[PDB]
C-alpha cells in the first residue's frame, strides 16, 4: 500500500474548449529576405509614365489604406 504517487501539477492545466479540428490554413511567401527599413525602395519595376505604375501607387508599400487584410 502507498500514497503520493508523483506530483507534476505546475506545468500547466491544459487548454480544453480550444481544439475541435477543422484546421488547415497553409501559406506561401517570400519570407527570410526582408529588410527592417524597406519603404517602397527596390519595388518600382515599371517605367516612369506608364499605367502599370499607377496601379503600383495603389499598393504603395508593405502597408497602405486598403482595408484590413490580416
Amino acid at each position: 500500500r502507498s500514497l503520493r504517487q508523483r506530483l507534476q501539477d505546475t506545468v500547466g492545466l491544459c487548454f480544453p474548449m480550444r481544439t475541435y479540428s477543422k484546421q488547415s490554413k497553409p501559406l506561401f511567401s517570400n519570407k527570410r529576405k526582408i529588410h527592417l527599413s524597406e519603404l517602397m525602395l527596390e519595388k518600382c519595376p515599371f517605367p516612369a509614365g506608364s499605367d502599370l505604375a499607377q496601379k503600383w501607387h495603389l499598393i504603395k508599400q508593405h502597408t497602405a489604406p486598403v482595408s484590413p487584410h490580416s
